[PDB]
Parts: structure tokens; sequence; C-alpha cells
């Protein structure tokens, strides 16, 4: 399948090269997989989700995304225009209030929630979780990411936005999950991407068009926007049969565009997520 005049990041993760605007992907498109967006919530009523999205948890007084962040990230995963994995089932978990703030202990509670709940859902092709959030190093926050991953969920986490080595941030520094940095449409590291040997992979994160609340769209920027490209990609690769929840971060790295970003500091991977469909 081909989707012309696509947001640049969907074209990128289907290209070897920058500078084009079609998104090339196999039509199975994540059918039979499940992606949990653990964030401010998802405006499931957005027609771009077409009935595939459900809130299933909150730790606040409403499950609605009253911020926009969770809806943007979820759209990149799996909205019909703006998503990677256009036939995946989306499940929301609201661990952030309507300003973007979550206490750690609640974020932990969300995370163990997914390791349990996946067992209430129909996900024959595999389960992913997408965490576009974080704060300073915590062993506990990190332990809750290793548990979620260990429970057979592909876990994808934002490296962080301080232009700093990510080993000081959580859940990014955790080893066993898939820590995602960001890039721009000219294959530069985005100016705000944390870096450091704990990163596994980079994704489009600067000027990412996606869904927003009210039924609407916007372009925003962050390792948060990069993260759901890799989550959606992993859902897409499960569904096909290329990899598994426990093998997908390795698998994406093995198949990435290798050398191609500017400004990988020394010691940071220079790997860019790629679906290997067109070549
Ligand atoms: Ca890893």
């Amino acid at each position: 399948a081909a989707q012309t005049n696509a947001p640049w990041g969907l074209a990128r993760i289907s290209s070897t090269s920058p500078g084009t605007s079609t998104y090339y992907y196999d039509e199975s498109a994540g059918q039979g997989s499940c992606v949990y967006v653990i964030d401010t919530g998802i405006e499931a009523s957005h027609p771009e989700f077409e009935g595939r999205a459900q809130m299933v948890k909150t730790y606040y007084y409403s499950s609605r995304d009253g911020n926009g962040h969770g809806t943007h990230c979820a759209g990149t995963v799996g909205s019909r225009t703006y998503g990677v994995a256009k036939k995946t089932q989306l499940f929301g978990v609201k661990v952030l209030d309507d300003n973007g703030s979550g206490q750690y202990s609640t974020i932990i509670a969300g995370m163990d929630f997914v390791a349990s709940d996946k067992n209430n859902r129909n996900c024959p092709k595999g389960v992913v979780a997408s965490l576009s959030l974080g704060g300073g190093y915590s062993s506990s926050v990190n332990s809750a990411a290793a548990r979620l991953q260990s429970s057979g969920v592909m876990v994808a986490v934002a490296a962080g936005n301080n232009n700093a080595d990510a080993r000081n941030y959580s859940p990014a520094s955790e080893p066993s999950v898939c820590t995602v940095g960001a890039s721009d449409r000219y294959d530069r590291r985005s100016s705000f991407s944390n870096y450091g040997s704990v990163l596994d992979i980079f994704g489009p994160g600067t000027d990412i068009l996606s869904t927003w609340i009210g039924g609407s769209t916007r372009s925003i920027s962050g390792t948060s926007m990069a993260t759901p490209h890799v989550a959606g990609l992993a859902a897409y690769l499960m569904t096909l049969g290329k990899t598994t929840a426990a093998s997908a971060c390795r698998y994406i790295a093995d198949t990435a565009n290798k050398g191609d970003l500017s400004n990988i500091p020394f010691g940071t991977v220079n790997l860019l997520a790629y679906n290997n469909y067109q070549a």
C-alpha cells in the first residue's frame, strides 16, 4: 500500500532516503495487534480512529484527554491518516493529568496495569506499549518498565527532551526496553533529543503532524512524537510475523537505516527506524 503526501515521518520510516512524502507499507497495517498509549488519555471519538481506540483506565477523576498529548501520540501509532499501524487496536491509559503531569507512583500503577490488562484483550499478533513521558532517574519507575517488558509487551519509551545523556532519565535509562530519540526531516538529531549509549533507535520527532482533541490536528515536536513511530512500527512488524514483542527492539535496530543522522554524538547509535517495505 501507498499513502501519497503523507506526514514526513511516516515517509521517512518507509524510506532509505529523506525528502519524500509517500508512506509505503504492507496493507495488513497492524491488524490483530494492540498498542497501549500510556499518557493523557485518547479522544477515542476522533473519527481518525475509526472505532479502534478505547480508554480502558484512568487514575484521575475522567478518562478524557483534556491535554492533547496522548491523542497526538496515539494518532501517530494508529490513526487512519497519520498513523503507522493504521489497523491496530489502541488502548488508553490516562497516567497524566490534563496539564501533562503525573506522579511517579501513578505512572508505575499504569504500567503494571498493562502487564495485567493485556490478558483482557484480544491481541493475537502482539502487544506494545508506547510511553511518551518521563522525569529523573528512578529505580522504581525503571523496574516497572522492565516488568512490563518482561510480561511480553514491546515497551517503547521517549529518550527525553533536554539535550542531555538520557542514562539520568526515567523510564529511558531502563536497559531492557526500547529508548527512542528523535530526528528531523533533514536527518538531523532534533535539537532537544536526549542522546547517550541507553538509546536503541531514533524516530521522526521534529514537526510531526498528528491528531489533537476536538477533532482536530497539529503538528508538535519531541522524543514523545518519535516514540509512537517505533511503537506503531513494532505493531506493524508483529503483525506480519517478522518479530515478537521480546525481539522487536533488536529486530528494528538490525533493520534500521544505519549512518545516516547528523550529530550522533560519539557513543550514541546512529540508527533510524525503517520498515524495509520498498527496498
Ligand atoms: Ca533494548
